[PDB]
This record gives structure tokens, sequence and C-alpha cells, in this order.
């Protein structure tokens, strides 16, 4: 199996945003893939392809007080690897909104 | 990224049984991976690791009148290659069964 | 103590390629692993695992008039049937 | 149409450096991060993200060299200007 | 209860005989081998083994002799009928 | 004091088989013992009980890539010869399983 | 006759990545050998030195479902106290 | 020349010990030399030799209140590339110590 | 004085059995290992052995019989608490 992406981190994690930083692998790929989205939630997942030389992303325009699912995987070729995975919940409000 | 297996022929189908023969890529590779199941079903899926100087396999104990997709691709070092794919249907029961 | 497979038998030789075909096992496997390679040679040997569903194999790049043996092994958890085998003999050329 | 603006790059290392830029002010299907030597233009490295996405951690990159970063924002077919910058990494 | 089959005795010489045979279709829990002069009761040994050993070589035998050898499937109580085969020893 | 089998020998080792031969000690004795399994395991032994007319076994149903140990006792009586041992390794396979 | 390590422990194992975590000898000594590889490939190993002032390690790139050993050495001038060891095996595949 | 580790990282600093991590640089290697001592002290330090797939270390016994340097260099052939550094300083003894 | 601990036997057949154990946390200059049948003082045989060796191998032992280990470390004058085991050999 193609060697997989590790130590996934998600770190600063605000009401609306959060930055993920990953390590590729020890062998050379052709790329990375990140897919994310409400973790108890199928339908709601973006993904992005991203050259292996680019260890981190910082994602916005995510909802408040919410849980997300973050799974980035190593691809060669076509080859795809394990994901590896992490789940995190966007702070909330303690105060209410207008009227 | 990698040449991948070509000219994927199924043949020979009748009411359980098929047979695939394909073409290995031209360059050297450490193996060829075979992947069959019904179209309308990812989780039934089986993936074989062949040498490449095997070019054919029948395929025996198919439901009848249903619908299969086989994907073939190559692999070298740590890459896959684009699969080369194509579905069939099995032959059905034109008279009726038993009692 | 595991279920083996049978009936090996070989077909359409010609002068580098070969059908080899089966007969699973009759109690349900998980896989079955089917080995090729010259016989004089016990270090020729080539193996790849299949399942119980595929029964036939045909081999290519062969050599011509050469004795092959194929052995079958059926397994199932860490189970391994006897090996089951048969050999057969490329074409020989013409000229 | 519109680009992204007040594209920064910090933690300039040897061989890294983070990317930022600021989103335009329209609902837009994404951007196009393009980067690579700048005194050689066959070196390009393109990446094409949703708007959701502000930052990125650029490596392998090489000492003592001038990268340029070119961002365009898309929506199918139509591209906006784009948006650049050049930095160097550190020196031995 | 399906026995072994495809006997075989192979490699004989003036003292030793090579004895291999095909296990059954059917898993089973073991194995009985008897062997001994063909014409004579008294003169027989048997040995009980796992049904994953498929050959045995037999030595001390005695040159130009006639030599059955006769080979059982078990399941601790039941038995399968057995699988006979016959050979003779070298002479000179 | 009653001398051991010896001179214990593994040939023909395959994926899944292997040969094992010895020799007798000079002196007669009541049976041969020999004792077989993966060597890093107790709760898997076998044990066979032979003539000493016998100097030879054909082993199958052995996991591939795997170390076995076999162990040869002389039995005379109610006394035992040291064994005699040796350890061999499986063939290998090069090729993947399935899915 | 040289003071040993001890009480190695495996955490946050993996796929492919373990952290291997011990605790250094009673007695000051000069250098720590920590060995490595598959438990059943005596010829796999990989070692390297290092002081007490280390005391844990993350291992990457390694293979799944598979069981490794660790062994750990400690020196002091020409004398090293008797390897204590521990395995662990990786995270197997879900597909 | 060389292209060195990356992304080097201190992590969990308390009052005695510090986790180090990094990339290892993208091309196959030989090795990583990691050295760390007082950044106060060019003599106060200590140079380990780890393979490439080793990607962390925790190092204990340090001095509470003390600034450190890390200095992570890649070595292949017979050339060692440029390192990649950075510095901490553990954490402090808020309340006093004993009578 | 620390004893060794982790005293394990290996192995054990009908008339062999291996034994190790972990040195101690603390330099030893010696180690007295003791074993004989467990019901038995008369019989009973013991080594001196110099620290750096861990295991040893018992043959001709007796079948089907329980057997105790005692080990004992020594810096010449000062010796360890002991440390034991008991294992019994196969049977048939």
């Amino acid at each position: 199996m193609l060697q997989p992406p590790f130590n996934i981190k998600v770190t600063n994690i605000t009401l609306t945003t959060a930055v993920v930083t990953w390590q590729p692998p020890i062998l050379p790929i052709e790329g990375i893939l990140v897919t994310f989205g409400r973790k108890n939630d199928p339908s709601d997942e973006t993904t992005v392809d991203l050259t292996s030389s680019i260890t981190s992303l910082t994602l916005t325009n995510l909802e408040p007080n919410t849980t997300y699912e973050i799974r980035i995987v190593a691809r060669n070729g076509q080859q795809y690897s394990p994901p590896v995975s992490t789940t995190f919940t966007t702070g909330s409000l303690e105060h209410h909104h207008h009227h």
C-alpha cells in the first residue's frame, strides 16, 4: 500500500476557521487530497488537490459550534494511500444574537 | 503517471461465467490488478494481484441476468496506472424454473 | 485438515501460452494460491492469490518445449490444504 | 471580476513559506495559486482551491532563491486579473 | 468419510521406498498408515499421523520382497474404507 | 544414556510444505518422536510417533513466510534421548492477497 | 555488569507510526542503543545511538498490521547492559 | 548541495522537557543529524545520528527557564545539507521552592 | 542488592527446558542458579555465572516432572533474596 500522510493536527480553532497541518510520507508522491465537511453529514464534503509540497491549509467559512472531520490522502499516479484523519469542533457563542 | 493495461475484452458470456482478457502496458511492470463485482454495488468487489504474464481470467459463479464491471490497473514501483474498465451483463433464463 | 482444489487441467497449450483450469474445494475457502514455473527449477515459481470465483487462467510468455508445473493450495484462516499438482509441456519450435 | 489581495508571505525559511491572502469580495468558485522560480517560466506549480481556503504552507523550495506567486479567482470560465507577489527564501 | 487416493510408492531401492498419497476431498482429523510383507499378518506395523503429512519414507525393508500399504482416514470415531497399494523392493 | 536420532535435514521448502529426513540411532529403538510447529509458539505443536523404520515426512499446511522448529526424539522403554532439532522458514509471497 | 534501561512503552500506534518511550538507567551511562525492525526478520534491524537526555522516539514509514520488536542497550566504556525488549503491532488496513 | 530537513517544530514545552519533530528532505537520504544544547554554550552540544524514518524526539532532563537551540541537518553520500534550526525556552518555576 | 526478575521457563519438552531471566536494575558481579526436582532436597544442582549470561538450556530432565529454579545475585559478600519459578516437563 502507498504510505499515508501522518501526524495530522487541527490548530487555532475559532468560531468559523481552523488550521490543518500534516506530514507527507517519506516517499515521493504526486499529490495530496484533503477532504473536509460536517462529521455526521455525508453530503457536505469538499475535496482539495495539492502537490505534496504543501503541508498546511487554513479553512474558513466553517459554521460555529459544529463538529467537522478532515481526511488526508497521499496519491501516487492513481494509487491512493489509506487516509489519516481526525475530528474537531468549532468554537461557539456564549452571548445571543439580534432582535 | 503510468501507462495502463488496454484492449480489455469480455468474452464467452453465459448465465454464470465470463472470460476476461486484456493487454498489459508495454513498459515492464511489477503487477496487474483486476477488480470485479456487481456494477450495482461498490461493496461487492474483489481485487486480485496478478503477474503481467497472465492475460486472461475466467470468472465463474456469477449471478444470472446481472450487470458486472471490471477494472484492470497496472502497478509499478509505488504507482497505479489509471484503470481500463468495461461492463457486461450475464445471460438470462429464457424458459422458467422447476415446479 | 483444509478442503483442497482438484481436477486441474491444462488446455490450449501453444509455444508460449497455456490455459489452466480447476475445480474449487467442496467447502468454502477464503483464497486459492496458484503457483507455476519450470518443473526443473525449484527457484522459478510465481504465485498469485485468487478467490474461488475464478476458475481459470491463461499463462503467457512461456518458453518453447519446456516443462512447467502448477500447484494449487486453498487457504482459510491460517490453514492451507495439501498442494495439488500437474505438469505440462509447451510446444516445440518447428524450424 | 475581482481577485484576492493583501497577499502576505511569512515565516520564510531556507525552504518554506506561509502564503496568506484576503479573499475578494464576491461569491466565487475558488482560486488558482501558482508558484515557481521567478527567473524561470518553466517552473510553475498550480493548485485549484475553493474560496474557503485562505492560507497554504509551501515547502521544498530552494535556499536564497526568488519565487513568484500569482493568484487568480475563477468562476467556471471567467478568470479575474491575477494578483502577484514575489519573495526570497532565507540564505546560508 | 472419504479416503486418500492416488497412493504411490516411489523411489524403490533394495531396502527403502517412498510412500506418498493425495489427502481426501473432505477434511480429516487424522490418518492411519499400515505396511508390511504382503504374505504375512504377524509382520505388520501401523502409525497414526496428522492429515497434514502426505509422504513418508520406509527404510530397512527386505530385498526383492513384496509389501502392502494400507491407509485409512479418521475423525476420532468415523473411519473410511482403506486405500491400498503393493510394491516390490529391488533384488540385484 | 540412549543415543539420539541425528543428521536431521529440512529440504524442499515451499510456501506451505517441507520435507524432513533423518537417521535413526545405531542401536534399535521402540519409536521415534517427531514434534513440529511454529518456533515462536507453544500452543502450536504436533507430535507424531513413528517406528524407527521411517526416516522422512513431507509436511503440508505450513503458513507462508513463517519460521518452524522440528525436534526428533528416540524412545526405548521409558527413556528418551535428548532431541535433535532444526529450524527453517517457508517461502514467502511476492504478490498480494485479494480484497 | 552495566546498568540497564527499562519500562519501554509503545503508544499512539497507527498504521505506519509508533511512539517509543523508556526510562534511562539508574547509574549514568555514555549512550543508549535503540534497535528496531520486524520481529520475524532477524535481518531487518535498524540502530541509533542516543544519550540518556532523550527518552522518546516516533517511528514512521512502518508497514501495516506488522509486528515489530524494540531492543535497548545502555553503553558505558566498553560495557553493554543486557538488552531490554518489547514488541508491538501496527494497526491493520480497514478496506 | 543537499536539500535540508524542514518544518522543525518544538512542542509540549514544560519545565524540563520538549518535543522536537521535523520533516526529512524529500530525496532519499542516509541520515538525519539532530544537534541540541543551551543556545548559551557551543560547548554544551549533543549530536545524534538518526534514520530518516524517525521524525520526532522528546528531550528530557532540560534545565528550567533555560534557552535551547536545535539544529537538524540531513546527510547523504559525503554531504551535509544546510541546517534548519530553531530556539525555545523551557517553562519556569512560578511559586518558590522548599524551605 | 536487587535480584533478577521475570524468570521464564520456555520451550519445555519431555527432557529439556530453556531458562531465561532479566538481570537487575543495579550491576552485579555474579549470579547463582539452582535447579532440581521441586519435591527433593538431595537432587539439586547449582552453577555460578557471570551476570552477563542471561539464558541457559537444561537437558536430561525427567519426563512429566516438576522442577524449581532459584536464582540469586551477588557481589562477592552480598547476596540478594532469591527469585523463583517452577515448571513441569512434557509427558506423552
